[PDB]
DNA sequence: TTCGCACGTGCGAAA
DNA sequence: TTCGCACGTGCGAAA
């Protein structure tokens, strides 16, 4: 839990933490604040749980797709600096990260994915998608193989679903319709039907993970990994000679990730509101904060004016924004996790085989679209039950009491409910079958 | 699934998987057979659910105490070592993997928590749990810590709540009784009555993890840790100059951590069974073999004699060992997991403050003494309640067809009652007060 | 051991 | 939207 004169942080455990707790300790030595670093696991999951009850940590770090959410159910709000503060960033970013005329977070980096190959198996890339199992099968010979990335989170799988027209929800008229979903369409079955090919004809594993598929790139097993900038300062530590490039297209088609913006979100049951902006905007979005994470691990196109200018000229960051130019900015609605959800159960089990592309695809339709009950929804559902047993057990224990039925010294209530059937003129049967 | 020809490891994430993937390089090497290592989360939990339908790996790596639960549900290939192999390892670790006398893992290394200390801040290890609040004060006069350690897993409070009496289950008569669990007894409350006063003093954080020590410790912001020997590596790779000693005293007794040893059982449905124990056998079990994986993360005290005692003339070995002499061998019963989710519940509960110690401690004692129903004792449980439903359906049926009750379009099953009520001379109130 | 009511939510209906 | 039965397990009783 919180508590005065301190300093806590959740950030994923992918991200430059440690470079991160460099700046807390520089933080802490100025004004006397202790400064701790936490990576937790499933940390957009755990916030939202224990920070209404008044948990959770002073800022939380996470992309910007779940902070609508997080804004809605009244877990951060109007946030304000000066312009001074306001413009040393740019415009596209605090637009993303901004729900409904609302800064909600202190905006980091700009990431989307790209696709990393090593030069030294491959010193030219494929520009498309329909090559690649042709070009795995070359590999498979050498020993090695073409591609593996992440088939767990769909974040790595929606740039080909996207490629020939998938859309999580259409923008019109200044707005997102919530209701008008894209991952059933022709577009997305293309998509995914090519991902779940791969797998049946061997060229990729159903179960290939994070670590599966960073550890078969790092080690120079896999061609090519499809991976954000914070991958690849532990394939510098490898002996891999790697290049970041453009994803290959699909059907002449590019891949469109979803475009994601690392952001700081400050817990408004904080009692350090102040003391936490003055580690954002005082000490860390300056040039010598960004260096010290961006060392331990790459932030990507990072949003401050001033240092990205010297980042941006930094090839793999021209690359990883090349990628994003194609892909779009992901909505930060509070219905993001309901789609998130919901095509991760349809790539995982399309990709295992519990469901076909087409039934996986139309179940996500439908879920990503699912309304979540009110509390108050839920306890009206929980109370009118419970009045519904008080009512029947009152009932029994009438009959029960003054009924005088020839009952034996034990039995449920259906024997009591039979005995004040044959009463009244009715014939039970042993299953329950009643006549007059 | 496994592949035949083909041979998939899962290993925890702390120990050195990197080491054992060079095995299997060297395995793919003589034999043509590829390895690939694994280390997924919450391995020991996810095998259980997978293996059961013939998924899962080839090999899982664990400590001792999950397999007999495994074997119970046939999910391990019996053990078929030549009585020649046999001899080359300790004899008490095939103890550790026997259970209703078959041998169901191959015994790898000894595992024991022991003290862990920064030999630059903390000169002289204190030897008692007691003085341990005290050495805070001094150490928090510098913006240091005395000790931090993973409060999340009961294996790291479990040397101070046996310390003083507490234990899992009783063992008399040659085997363990499951209905005597001693973690309510006076020595495993005053354990953790101990280790609830060290966060109540502000000496310890109940949030504190496994990487929030790790990282505190490495970095040289408190003395002492708690840590088995995989997590000498990482601080063999940090500037802390560091001993390893035996478990401070708690009342004069020493700390009796579970002593655990990692073993590899083989996957009841893989084809590769005799490939897998071909590859457990001559090129893990080996000197070689076991020197790879070693050199990655330390084992402990492996159970090969051979390498082994090369390995005794370690200092931090026979520190390791001088803790596992006053602690004792996990059970390797099926119930361990069910004390492990208790105990589990109650450290974190008594921790938190959710929960008393004696409350938390008095239902870790019926939760780990609470026999788990038979899935025919759950399919029993539910046939009844099914066959319940369908009798009082049958009945309100038949009521509704020739009842004639003159009631609305849609009304519940209280309300026909109520109208079956009438029609045998009773009155109904609105609440279903119910007389004659 | 079996057993039966309680419990909160799922699923779809009826509007 | 509210509604109501079905669902499988918890808890405790009776033995
Ligand atoms: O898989 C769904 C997931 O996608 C994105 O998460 C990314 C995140 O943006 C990156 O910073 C990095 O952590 O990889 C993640 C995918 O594993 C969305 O940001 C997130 O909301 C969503 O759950
Ligand atoms: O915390 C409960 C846990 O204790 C043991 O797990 C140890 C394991 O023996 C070590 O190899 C290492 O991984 O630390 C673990 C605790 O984090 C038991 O073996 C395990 O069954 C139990 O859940």
């Amino acid at each position: 839990k919180i508590e005065e004169g301190k300093l806590v942080i959740w950030i994923n455990g992918d991200k430059g933490y440690n470079g991160l707790a460099e700046v807390g300790k520089k933080f802490e030595k100025d004004t006397g604040i202790k400064v701790t670093v936490e990576h937790p696991d499933k940390l957009e999951e755990k916030f939202p749980q224990v920070a209404a009850t008044g948990d959770g940590p002073d800022i939380i770090f996470w992309a910007h797709d779940r902070f609508g959410g997080y804004a809605q159910s009244g877990l951060l709000a109007e946030i304000t600096p000066a312009a001074a503060f306001q413009d040393k960033l740019y415009p596209f970013t605090w637009d993303a990260v901004r729900y409904n005329g609302k800064l909600i977070a202190y905006p980091i980096a700009v990431e989307a994915l790209s696709l990393i190959y090593n030069k030294d198996l491959l010193p030219n890339p494929p520009k498309t998608w329909e090559e690649i199992p042709a070009l795995d099968k070359e590999l498979k010979a050498k020993g090695k193989s073409a591609l593996m990335f992440n088939l767990q989170e769909p974040y790595f799988t929606w740039p080909l679903i996207a490629a020939d027209g998938g859309y999580a929800f259409k923008y019109a008229a200044g707005k997102y319709d919530i209701k008008d979903v894209g991952v059933d369409n022709a577009g997305a079955k293309a998509g995914l039907t090519f991902l779940v090919d791969l797998i049946k004809n061997k060229h990729m594993n159903a179960d290939t993970d994070y670590s599966i598929a960073e550890a078969a790139f790092n080690k120079g097993e896999t061609a090519m990994t499809i991976n954000g900038p914070w991958a690849w300062s532990n394939i510098d530590t490898s002996a891999v000679n790697y290049g970041v490039t453009v994803l290959p297209t699909f059907k002449g088609q590019p891949s469109k990730p979803f475009v994601g913006v690392l952001s700081a979100g400050i817990n408004a049951a904080s009692p350090n509101k102040e003391l936490a902006k003055e580690f954002l905007e005082n000490y860390l979005l300056t040039d010598e904060g960004l260096e010290a994470v961006n060392k331990d691990k790459p932030l990507g196109a990072v949003a401050l004016k001033s240092y990205e200018e010297e980042l941006a000229k930094d090839p793999r960051i021209a690359a990883t924004m090349e990628n994003a130019q194609k892909g779009e900015i992901m909505p930060n609605i509070p219905q993001m996790s309901a789609f998130w959800y919901a095509v991760r159960t349809a790539v995982i089990n399309a990709a295992s085989g519990r469901q076909t592309v087409d039934a996986a695809l139309a179940a996500a339709q439908t879920n990503a679209a699912r309304r979540k009950p009110s509390w108050r929804e839920r306890e009206n559902n929980r109370r009118r039950e419970r009045r519904r047993r008080a009512v029947a057990a009152k009932i029994y224990t009438g009959l029960r009491a003054q009924g005088d039925y020839n009952l034996p010294k034990h039995c449920d209530n259906n024997e009591v409910l039979k005995a004040l059937c044959v009463e009244a003129g009715w014939v039970v049967e042993e299953d329950g079958t009643t006549y007059r």
